[PDB]
């Protein structure tokens, strides 16, 4: 791709070090680290993630960091893949990446804490269920899901490692795509021939709405993921419904598991399903509406 050559509009991404207040650390890869800062003036002040790379980086790993900030600024906005909002890149500093700060972490983790605070649907009086997570949340953050990949195959991108664990959730219930740099995820095709299209980042989108409706579970329980799984997974055999999924939502990742790649629906195909399975369930209480 060789992206870390694009044209930098530096007047509307470069972010002075010095506006920066560094936190606690968020994660660390062979790049670097990321870390937690708020920022003054980026958009008053604001929280954000700073991706860093490291001091005595290689070559390739300099490059890498600035491919993944023009792809990043290629790609364009969208609400629901992670925000990018600035870069440190001239002299006197390391080169930094700055994207909007997600506070709820990733959605596996999220979702595995609110276990004991779930109910289908809430019941008046619902300070009962205050802040608890219901179906309406669960399919809202599926079809924000795949609202963000209908997104990036219009920008002509693959992902390659869609999971609960490179989700992030925001205020509001926002949910944000990310890729922090897979085999219980990968369609048959990806396992035995390593073949990657969008139409196997949507066989990993049905694996992410199980983990979704188990509420953070871990694919494939009881499995051990060998030459066995292989066998039988490219004979057919699918994960059981989770705990907490309703019949539409676990046919819908039945779909999604398709043997053959074109016949799994197309994400475009996800959004107005999952969006109409959404408003159905968001009017279908009138509690509130005489
Ligand atoms: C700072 C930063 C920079 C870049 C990204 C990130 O996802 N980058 C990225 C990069 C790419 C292309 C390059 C992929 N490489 C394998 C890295 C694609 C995406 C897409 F489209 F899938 F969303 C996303 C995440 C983050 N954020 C982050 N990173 C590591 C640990 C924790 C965070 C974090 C915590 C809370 N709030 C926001 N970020």
């Amino acid at each position: 791709e060789h992206a870390e050559r694009l044209p930098y509009d530096a007047s509307k991404w470069e972010f002075p070090r010095d506006r920066l207040k560094l936190g606690k650390p968020l994660g660390r890869g062979a790049f670097g680290q990321v870390i937690e800062a708020d920022a003054f003036g980026i958009d008053t002040c604001r929280t954000v993630a700073v991706k860093m790379l490291k001091e005595g980086a290689t070559h390739s790993e300099h490059r890498a960091l600035m491919s993944e900030l023009k792809i990043l600024i290629h790609i364009g906005h969208h609400l629901n893949v992670v925000n990018l909002l600035g870069a440190c890149t001239k002299p006197g500093g390391p080169l930094m990446v700055i994207t909007e700060f997600c506070k709820f972490g990733n959605l596996s983790t999220y979702l595995r804490s609110k276990r004991n605070e779930f109910v289908p649907y809430k019941v008046a009086p619902e300070d009962l269920y205050k802040d608890f997570l219901t179906l309406e949340h669960l399919i809202c953050y599926s079809f924000q899901v795949a609202k963000g990949m209908e997104f990036l195959a219009s920008r002509k991108c693959i992902h390659r490692d869609l999971a609960a664990r490179n989700i992030l959730l925001s205020e509001k219930n926002v949910v944000k795509i990310c890729d922090f740099g897979p085999l219980k995820w990968m369609a048959p095709e990806t396992i035995f021939d390593r073949v990657y299209t969008i139409q196997s980042d949507v066989w990993s989108f049905g694996v992410l709405l199980w983990e979704i409706f188990s509420l953070g579970a871990s694919p494939y329980p009881g499995v051990k993921i060998d030459e066995e799984f292989c066998r039988r997974l490219k004979e057919g055999t699918r994960m059981r419904a989770p705990d907490y999924t309703t019949p539409e939502m676990y046919q819908t990742m039945l779909d999604c598991w398709h043997g053959e790649p074109s016949q799994r629906p197309t994400f475009s195909e996800l959004v107005e399903h999952l969006g109409n399975l959404l408003q159905a369930n968001a009017q279908q209480d009138r509690h509130h509406h005489h």
